[PDB]
């Protein structure tokens, strides 16, 4: 269980995100898929992409960009109250994309890498432990439900 105190930093820098999110999921979704490659084979709108800059030149990969982070932001919103916003995520994620929680791990660990770049004014230590925590709070919920949908992760 997040403190508010571990909240409000979280919020504190989804806030800055929010400036422009297009911008932040696109180098997310990037970091991912650079760091990760294996992960792309999952979209069927983007395995064929081989080069960074053809991921910056995709518009279909920047609107992936803002609605994970949109749907993750939606989620950081309710502060642990989320169990609405987890339901259609877990069964999509789980029945038909097929994502396993270790791949929820590496883009978690793409929305750090990111942050802790772009914006060391609000992702200081403190702040970059409360989003972990929040981040493995979701991670924990939505495996809970992966595992009650009938889905290993
Ligand atoms: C913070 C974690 C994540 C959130 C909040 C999120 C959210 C979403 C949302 C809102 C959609 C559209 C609706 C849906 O199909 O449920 C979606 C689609 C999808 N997500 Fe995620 N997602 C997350 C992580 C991941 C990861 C790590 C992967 C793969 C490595 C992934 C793969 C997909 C795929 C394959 C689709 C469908 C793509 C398509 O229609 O072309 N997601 N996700
Ligand atoms: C990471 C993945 C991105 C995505 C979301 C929506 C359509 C295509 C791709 N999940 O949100």
């Amino acid at each position: 269980v997040l403190s508010e105190g571990e909240w409000q930093l979280v919020l504190h820098v989804w806030a800055k995100v929010e400036a422009d999110v297009a911008g932040h999921g696109q180098d997310i979704l990037i970091r991912l898929f650079k760091s990760h490659p294996e992960t792309l084979e999952k979209f069927d709108r983007f395995k064929h992409l081989k080069t960074e800059a053809e991921m910056k030149a995709s518009e279909d990969l920047k609107k992936a960009g803002v609605t994970v982070l949109t749907a993750l932001g939606a989620i950081l919103k309710k502060k642990g109250h989320h169990e609405a916003e987890l339901k259609p995520l877990a069964q999509s994620h789980a029945t038909k994309h097929k994502i396993p929680i270790k791949y929820l791990e590496f883009i978690s660990e793409a929305i750090i890498h990111v942050l802790h770049s772009r914006h060391p004014g609000n992702f200081g230590a403190d702040a970059q432990g409360a989003m972990n925590k929040a981040l493995e709070l979701f991670r924990k919920d939505i495996a809970a439900k992966y595992k009650e949908l009938g889905y290993q992760g």
